[PDB]
């Protein structure tokens, strides 16, 4: 109902998806913030989506995943691949600051990263903590791992990166940005509100600046099988990337299927990886 | 209630009027567009605000009100003026294309006035015309002015500037940006939707940018006796301005109250300047 919404599927429509995400990134300085992690105005409790063991809780590290930039996504992204982690491993969910209007914006990606950090530190206690995100939540993932080792002193045992375009190898987001955005407007997690697609935009620039900082972290790729639409191979690969990792897999489905019918595909390789770790 | 608003109301108390406005224009890119004077999406006609003497039947300079950009604006802006002209001059307000649910936002500023150049021609009939409008608006008249005499071979017989700001002299309204922003919603006689805002947004790019050509038709430039807001002695002259105006007048009031409180005065110095 929003004009931001109105504007966003017509530049969809017209194949500018990333133009109006360079408005919507603009708009968004015009959003009160918060610059300290104490202010942020949400409870980042994460969502056990999942329930592990109770015989073997000491020591077992414990997956928490890392809520991506959709906007109108939400933590229960993961609610399809947590049913396979039932009776596995604890899996928590963590909500992206500035989400879900009367939210305030983080004011630098640090600054909601912090405030994530907190409540996943205090979440796990002292349980080894491996970070978990697709697409946009991928990166979040990597850059949050790379906060608590450095700002925090507490690196998380490993991170699991679901189909991460990172700077640099993006060209296939570009060329699928059609089928992207329209992914945004199939269903939604929670209502993709004006203020949703402002924090979506500011997170979609958070994460274009230059972050040099690299997680020590060990790193388990997972790749969709499935193009988006077509490529033309004389380009280079489509698939996603992450340098050095530890462990790659290719899984079916797309860049969105993957991570529905397809989850259980995901589930099994990380809860493979994670024996092979601990 | 829309997001653009509250994030305009958000940037005036920040003192980013002017920033928001960028953020405005840019976003209206995106807002379907007519190209075509006859795609306008609206009917422009104008409104008759005021009734010259029915005595005098030979012609006569007609008014026309141009609608100014503020988001807030509209129907009413003219109102208040037009009193003064009733038994005086015929005064006709014409709309501003992309105000009127989704009206289409005009792709230039060419196209908006051509479609309201053939509804003001279709209006006026043969009589003389004279554009008059105030800030944005004063602005656009002059625009409209131009786009008359060289692509309507209808050059209008004055054209009455209320306190212009053209690109070059417009320090003092940009340091007073904030004032501006206040103003718009502290004249609010409804929240001023996102579409307005957007057009608002839209046409304040048009009128920053290259606007070669200068209107042959002679100019009453009226002037706010009263700054908007704080001024340094030091900086130069905060007033209004125009190239070699045919005559200057002075009215009480700020760039706001001028017309809000003491739209008689700028009647007056109109009456005056029309029978010269």
């Amino acid at each position: 109902a929003g004009m931001f919404r109105a504007l966003f599927r017509q530049a969809v429509e017209d194949d500018r998806y990333g133009e109006f995400l360079d408005v919507l990134a603009e708009a968004s300085a015009f959003r009160p913030q918060f610059a300290s992690p104490e202010a942020c105005s949400e409870r980042l409790d994460p969502v056990l989506l999942a329930g592990g063991p109770t015989d073997r809780a000491e020591g077992r590290a414990v997956l928490v995943g890392c809520t991506g930039t959709a906007a109108n996504g939400g933590p229960h992204e993961f609610l399809r691949l947590s049913t396979s982690f039932q009776e596995e491993r604890d899996f928590l969910a963590v909500p992206l600051p500035g989400y879900g209007g009367t939210a305030l914006l983080p004011a630098d990606l640090d600054t909601a990263l912090d405030a994530q950090a907190r409540a996943i530190l205090r979440a796990a206690g002292d349980a080894p903590v491996v970070l978990l995100g697709h697409s946009g939540g991928a990166l979040l993932a990597h850059e949050l791992a790379f906060r608590l080792e450095r700002a925090h002193g507490a690196p998380p045992a490993g991170i699991v990166l679901v189909d991460p375009y990172p700077p640099g190898h993006q060209e296939p987001i570009e060329v699928w940005s059609r089928q992207l955005g329209e992914g945004l407007f199939a269903g939604e997690l929670e209502p993709m509100s004006d203020a949703r697609l402002l924090a979506m935009g500011r997170y979609a620039r958070f994460l274009a600046g230059p972050r040099p900082g690299r997680s020590s972290a060990p790193v388990l790729l997972v790749r969709a099988s499935e193009p988006l639409g077509d490529w033309q191979e004389e380009r280079g690969d489509w698939r996603a990337h992450w340098d050095l990792p530890h462990t790659v897999a290719d899984v079916p489905g797309d860049h969105f299927t993957m991570m529905r019918d397809h989850a259980p595909a995901v589930a099994e390789a990380v809860l493979s990886w994670l024996d092979a770790i601990e």
